[PDB]
C-alpha cells in the first residue's frame, strides 16, 4: 500500500514462463504509473525504470540486445518500445515455424 511496499512489488514482478513480453510491458506498466503517482519515481526517469525492470523481469537474460539497445543511450519511450517488442516476437514466430517445418 505505502511507497515502499508498491517498489518492492514492482521490482519483484517478473515474466511468468508462458507470458509473452509485450503482455509483460503491459502488466507493468499500471505499477509503474501507480509508483510515479505516490512519488516512489519521478516523471523524468519513468522511461528508464521501464526498460530497467524489463530488463530484470524478463525471461530471456539479454533481451537488451535481443531489441538491440545499448546501454547509457536514451531509453525508449512506451510505445517505442512496444514496438520493439512487437517486431523481436514477430521474429521470433518466424523462427519457430521454421523449426516445426524443418521437423517435418
Amino acid at each position: 500500500d505505502n511507497p515502499r511496499e508498491l517498489q518492492v512489488k514492482y521490482l519483484t514482478t517478473y515474466q511468468k514462463d508462458e507470458e509473452k513480453l509485450s503482455a509483460y510491458v503491459l502488466r507493468l506498466e499500471p505499477l509503474l504509473q501507480k509508483l510515479v503517482q505516490r512519488g516512489a519515481i519521478e516523471r523524468d526517469a519513468v522511461n528508464q525504470a521501464r526498460l530497467d525492470q524489463v530488463i530484470a523481469g524478463a525471461v530471456h537474460k539479454t533481451i537488451r540486445r535481443e531489441l538491440n539497445l545499448p546501454e547509457d543511450g536514451p531509453a525508449p519511450g512506451f510505445l517505442q518500445l512496444l514496438v520493439l517488442i512487437k517486431d523481436y516476437e514477430a521474429a521470433e514466430e518466424e523462427e519457430a515455424l521454421l523449426q516445426a517445418i524443418l521437423e517435418g
